[PDB]
């Protein structure tokens, strides 16, 4: 039903269990546009997670500044997205609905996926089915969620705060060191789970990390 | 008459020859605030210069992201600022009026000055009288304006596009190599006068260049 906007806008999309709050942010003005649309997933719904989370919006801004159109959305039960928290299972289906709408509305773009904490778990688990060109995981919650039998794309970036009190950095590293295809990893010193007073540093890490994967020349 | 705003706002200030258009942009949210207020001067009034110039606003954004409050304004004859172009002379007085208002309204802050092209000429010439803590010159128009007998602060940053068609980069370098106290210089390759598709690079150069001069720890 919903139309992909040509001006930054908020809209509602039909999800597997009802309406989903969606926000489409157009790329930064005066920057070479990229034939890419990225979806950014938010952290735990049962806690402080939504499309408005500061880490989520800075990740979105970081990509927009590179000429990428960004889509944010609320998982079921958050904001006015219908339904109830489903521990990452039904949330993968919510993500699929958004991804399929993006691909239908922007058939000539490629798809990038990113997520913070719980959102990183959902996007990583959904990677096999959605086949993104680029995957970005901010504070993947290793040690709490199951990352087995996942199939991320070759171009995968992981950013982790080394002073994260929620996600054990060492748990993340212990997991990454066992993978056959190790993703680019940026360890941010003295950085907390929500990158307090480190959002600008996060922006830099994301931009430098994905720079060479931009399909078009900035 | 005018009050320093506590929310980003546009206001009018009494200048030496009449009203001056002013804009105050508050610092980026979720970033350590700095006890600094910076004024950014625009390029040639007789051509494409105003508080809305893209280079001027990106310079402003670059500083705001570091926790600095930024003030932009239109020189006489531009926008609704009264008066007529005075080739950089009366414009120094316009800048002084803004600087004096800032210092009166924010007595515990220090003052930073920045300018692009013509704006760099005016702020550099006004440095002796205004004694800024930091001076930033973007594309100082060496070769066209007189930079003799100027007294910039010790912390001075110069950013120059190396493919500038308006300002001869070599004229800038030939001038800088004769100074007893050489300012930090960032030469941006294949960059035009208005930093076309290089605004993000400009942001990075400015932020990295002034980082160590921030009075407070980010």
């Amino acid at each position: 039903n919903p139309l992909f906007p040509t001006e930054s806008a908020a809209l509602t999309l039909d999800g597997p269990v009802g309406p989903l709050d969606v926000a489409v942010d157009l790329p930064e003005p005066d920057v070479a546009v990229q034939p890419v649309t990225a979806i950014v997933c938010h952290p735990l719904s049962t806690e402080g997670g939504s499309m408005h989370n500061k880490v989520v919006t800075m990740a979105a801004r970081a990509l927009r500044e590179l000429g990428i159109t960004v889509v944010r959305f609320n998982f079921r039960s958050v904001g006015t997205s219908a339904g109830s928290f489903d521990h990452g299972d039904g949330e993968q289906d919510d993500l699929r609905a958004v991804a399929e709408w993006v691909r239908a509305q922007r058939p000539t773009d490629t798809l990038w996926l990113a997520g913070f904490s719980f959102g990183a778990y959902v996007s990583l688990r959904a990677a096999a089915a959605l086949e993104p060109q680029v995957l970005i995981s901010i504070a993947p919650p290793a040690g709490r969620w199951d990352f087995s039998d996942v199939q991320p794309p070759a171009q995968w970036l992981v950013i982790q705060g080394d002073a994260d009190e929620i996600v054990d950095p060492q748990a993340v590293y212990d997991w990454l060191e066992t993978l056959e295809q190790q993703p680019t990893l940026v360890r941010m010193p003295d950085t907390s789970h929500f990158f307090h007073r480190k959002l600008i540093d996060l922006r830099g890490a994301l931009q430098h990390g994905v720079r060479r994967w931009l399909p078009a020349t900035p």
